[PDB]
């Protein structure tokens, strides 16, 4: 449970999805949030309110973000030479999306919301990622 | 990760829907199984063949065991001041079997087959319990 999940997601219900699904399937993952793309961007670089964040081990990213696009928190990620290493997953709107998505992105994209289920296939389909029950006092 | 699980179960059909479900969604928790009671005891004592076996976190035993009963293995569990620590899940063969059995046992019941979701379910029905994503070289 060592790695921290950044959750860009612009929809409050969307976002409160993936909360309770962390929340009543005992996911130990510290899942952190950020509602617009110049806050992801904030939270990655780690400035202004977010001087203290923690490097995300996975960032689940939302296209749809006021603010700051869906596009431009990507491009600034694979630009940086640190923050390109990080997993990115990208969320569709619907499964039709998501094969147009991965023909020209192809696991690193799911349709939401991110309830249990579908962060179990996030899971699945990204290489160094596994699962383990831990016990805890 | 840390916690070996042992599966004490007879069916050959079950014990591959379990190993499958372990596989398949990446939990890294060792999985071991008995295939009767006494193989069970053998392997909690750690005697025998089993001389080196790793001391379970979790323990999930069905009731139909040959040569040894799923019961003589849970009461030879709960005289053990040692064994008797180790959480059990009792497998029923039926959700409604699994009303009476958490009415005279609660939570330490499910209906087998134990694929991935039922194994979920065991995991947030044992308070000490919890799922973490960890990153693998």
């Amino acid at each position: 449970d060592l790695i921290h999940i950044l959750l860009v997601e612009d929809s409050p219900t969307d976002v409160m999805i993936t909360r309770e699904a962390f929340d009543y399937y005992k996911l130990l993952n510290p899942l952190h949030v950020a509602g617009d793309g110049v806050a992801a961007m904030e939270f990655l670089r780690r400035e202004g309110q977010h001087s203290d964040a923690p490097r995300p081990g996975l960032i689940i990213l939302d296209l749809n973000l006021p603010k700051k696009s869906g596009r431009e928190v990507l491009q600034e990620l694979k630009a940086d030479p640190d923050l390109m290493k990080i997993p990115v997953v990208v969320l569709t709107t619907s499964k039709s999306e998501e094969d147009v998505a991965r023909t020209y992105g192809a696991n690193c994209y799911i349709t939401k919301p991110v309830d249990f289920t579908r962060f179990v296939e996030v899971v699945r389909r990204i290489s160094d990622f596994w699962f383990g029950v831990v016990t805890l006092p």
